[PDB]
């Protein structure tokens, strides 16, 4: 078993979310993330050609980054309270791709077995991102 889960950080508000049906569209090539002066408001993930559907909420701006062909995230990293505030993928082609506000209960999230990636999310939301969760796999 190649796959593991890096997670939950955040709170127990809102509801439950999963990607997990989504890594069958492709790999993750692109990111949505919504975001206003203290939170992460909502998320979005690109699985190849096909984005999640819009998990949180509308109180914040839309940023987007998309990841070049073969470029995989390894690492993730964050700050919360009881809710999300930042997040930074980081991939190997060496880029930081950051989202939110420097502030918070910091975590760092890697791969347990050898040679994974980010598969896909999970976590939990409403009208903001309350946690998140990170799947790990080959
Ligand atoms: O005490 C935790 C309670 O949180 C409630 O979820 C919140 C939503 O109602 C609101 O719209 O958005 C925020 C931020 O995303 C959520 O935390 C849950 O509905 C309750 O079940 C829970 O008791
Ligand atoms: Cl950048
Ligand atoms: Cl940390």
């Amino acid at each position: 078993r190649s796959s593991s889960y890096s997670g939950e950080y955040g709170s127990g508000g809102g509801k439950r979310f999963s990607h997990s049906g989504n890594q069958l569209d492709g790999p993750i090539t692109a990111l949505r993330v919504r975001v206003n002066t203290y939170y992460i408001v909502g998320l979005q993930v690109r699985y190849g050609k096909v984005w999640s559907d819009y998990v949180g909420g509308r109180n914040g701006d839309l940023e987007e980054i998309f990841l070049h062909p073969g470029e995989s995230v390894i690492q993730v990293s964050g700050k919360y309270k009881w809710y999300l505030k930042k997040l930074v993928f980081v991939t190997d082609k060496g880029r930081y791709l950051s989202f939110g506000k420097d502030s918070g209960t910091s975590f760092n999230a890697v791969p347990l077995h050898p040679n994974t990636v980010l598969r896909f999310i999970s976590g939990r939301s409403g009208s903001l991102i309350d946690a998140i969760g990170l799947h790990w796999d080959v």
